[PDB]
């Protein structure tokens, strides 16, 4: 069931911003861990006196690391004189929105024909405004509303390198790394209450639920008009035995935001192989892999679309499997990304569904609860 | 001249404490940038509410990055309950820094002899208090005053691993990474005016001016009794051509703070090779090297010491070399740490000077700025 209903037209996810403290660290190590190219930045050197902006791009993928200088810097200037590449941007309000939430996502980016139709439609129907369309250098629009917690959907829409005001990052700086990573599949945010949240963003988006098929989770996706921009959102379920992880991500987040990103690889081994070289040496970690079990239980399952030495390899690797009834999806998570058990990534590959490949082919791996507790206890004999 | 004149007795440096927004990611882009290991840990899973700190070490060098987390983890909590592990520790002052200043030093730790002893002579002898003495688990003492701007000197003593609550990290996540670099040589501060600031270190310490031998830089250095631990501290020189460095550090730090970490290699070309080799993918990058003008004057200065090859092999590494009276001197300066132009390393090696070798074998370069000038000039031709 796909009504189509998007208020306005939108394309694809343009990119996702965190805000730091130390957009210079932040991006570094992501960069190493993720295998991403430093493609362009805003600050001093190009003369922002007001944020210090670093993106990162592995294909499509596009990961922009922002933090305040002093506002000293900036203190002569007005609104109409900044100096600030993002004029959305607050020494204040990313000053706050770190020390409530440490290391997060601020922004989800979505490219869109009009950034100021999609910003006038979307508050015309309920959103609640959070920085009004601006045209930067005749070029481009951008425009933001909140999503949820103090995250924001920002909309971006080209006329017609990053933005205006960036600058692309000398070459040899810019050291070509790729893991294999290629776009963002979703961005999945974590709410008190699942359906006051669902209610708002698909009351301004038009976007419709994406259909499915006590691990503590309800949760819900909401999708764009060919279901390429898909924003899940999880509730804690309470009174369970073991506590539910999205209750721990709201205690320790202070509230809701941005739980994880899936990111697609057009080759998760691959990825997998090469993030995992790097955890022990300043890249990222990864959950603790399934129970042998697991892999002893996916011939049953997926044995027609993975080769007995392809989930060999999912064992080495702890990759989990799950599949729709239109595609099959790999899958992994990293440890959270930062200092509090809030944020993480999620590596993905999606087969089947080829008409391109449709969005969501495979799902988002609901079953992988119930396979990981019967893996668990099936093991344990 | 050495009086000798230290008030309480100091040991060794013991480690250097960056306050963070994110300990987590800083830490890890320390270790692949610099070969750190990671040794120790105090957080969320040690049962610290409080704070996340991790330690790297190299040789002797103890690097540690601390943050906080949501102050609502630890809001039952009162000072006997803390479980925090570093005791003065505070949420609005650590976030307050780091808004201040951005990724910079906290703390300059020396290990002493007494630590209440050292806290007690110091404030009797006009040191502003900042932490008192506590003991931690009947083994260690910490105390802290203040040493410039919003920097600390933290007097730490054991009775007989790094502190109580620490864990020892598994070795799993601990990769054995060294590049050579072995002890922290000094720790420098840029501060408005040198006088006041010296007058204020010497008078509560008793440590020594060390003897030394339009660029904008006044500094002296402080000593202790067998010059292990020695603290220079620099001011800016108004009016030049040039805009002094240390008044953009003041400028952009928002006052006086820790302007660089000058770490000693056992062997500065191996450690330059590997960190050079990582510049681009999330470790270091180093000031621009001197013209090979510089080098050609090398042969005229150190020719006695350092043979051919090794004069080469510091043209391609742009490593730079002065030499005392008594001894010779490499090193090579990092580009700033983090985002704004503030905290910077150093890495030096010395040569000569056994008797062990002496503190401050060489000096500091400082005629290594008269040569950067004559080496530009003569280049140009
Ligand atoms: C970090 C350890 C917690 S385990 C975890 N956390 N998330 C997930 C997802 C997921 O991606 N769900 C999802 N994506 N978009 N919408 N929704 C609901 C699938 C499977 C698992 C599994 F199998 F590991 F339990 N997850
Ligand atoms: C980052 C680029 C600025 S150039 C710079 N910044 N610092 C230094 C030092 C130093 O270490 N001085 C020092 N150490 N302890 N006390 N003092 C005074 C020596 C030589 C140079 C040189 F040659 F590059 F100009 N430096
Ligand atoms: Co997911
Ligand atoms: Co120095």
């Amino acid at each position: 069931k796909n009504p189509k209903s998007d208020k306005f037209k939108v394309k694809r996810f343009h990119h996702i911003e965190f805000w730091c403290g130390d957009a210079t660290n932040v991006a570094r190590r992501f960069s190493w861990g993720l295998g991403m190219r430093f493609s362009a930045k805003s600050d001093l050197s190009t003369g922002n006196m007001v944020h210090a902006s670093y993106l990162l791009t592995s294909g499509d993928l596009r990961f922009l690391f922002t933090a305040p200088y002093s506002p000293s810097l900036s203190a002569g200037e007005i609104k109409p004189t900044t100096t600030a590449s993002i004029p959305s941007f607050d020494h204040g309000s990313c000053r706050s929105f770190f020390s409530s939430h440490g290391l997060g996502v601020r922004a989800v980016a979505i490219e869109v024909e009009d950034a100021e139709s999609a910003f006038s439609i979307s508050v015309a129907n309920g959103a609640i405004p959070s920085s009004p369309p601006i045209v930067l250098n005749e070029a481009v629009t951008i425009a933001e509303v909140k999503l949820y917690g103090d995250v924001v959907l920002r909309y971006v829409s080209y006329k017609a390198e990053f933005l205006p005001g960036f600058e692309r990052v000398e070459d040899a700086s810019s050291f070509p790394l790729d893991y294999g990573i290629r776009r963002l599949d979703h961005a999945v945010g974590n709410v008190p209450e699942l359906g006051p949240a669902l209610t708002y963003v698909a009351g301004f988006t038009g976007f419709h639920q994406f259909a499915e098929f006590e691990s503590g989770l309800n949760s819900a996706v909401l999708a764009s008009n060919d279901e390429m921009v898909l924003l899940p959102i999880n509730e804690p379920v309470h009174g369970t035995k073991r506590k539910s992880q999205i209750q721990t991500y709201l205690e320790h987040n202070e509230g809701a935001g941005l739980q994880h990103l899936a990111l697609m690889s057009e080759d998760i081994f691959r990825t997998l192989r090469e993030m995992r070289k790097r955890s022990s040496i300043g890249g990222f970690d990864f959950m603790p892999s399934p129970p042998p079990t697991y892999y002893q239980n996916l011939k049953k399952r997926v044995g027609d679309v993975l080769s007995d030495d392809q989930i060999k390899e999912c064992e080495e690797l702890g990759i989990l499997v799950d599949r729709d009834d239109q595609g099959t999806l790999l899958q992994i998570f990293t440890k959270p990304l930062g200092d509090r058990p809030t944020i993480f990534i999620e590596i993905i590959q999606r087969v089947g569904c080829m008409m391109y490949q449709s969005g969501g082919c495979g799902g988002f791996g609901k079953g992988n609860f119930s396979e990981l507790f019967k893996s668990i206890e099936e093991y344990e004999k």
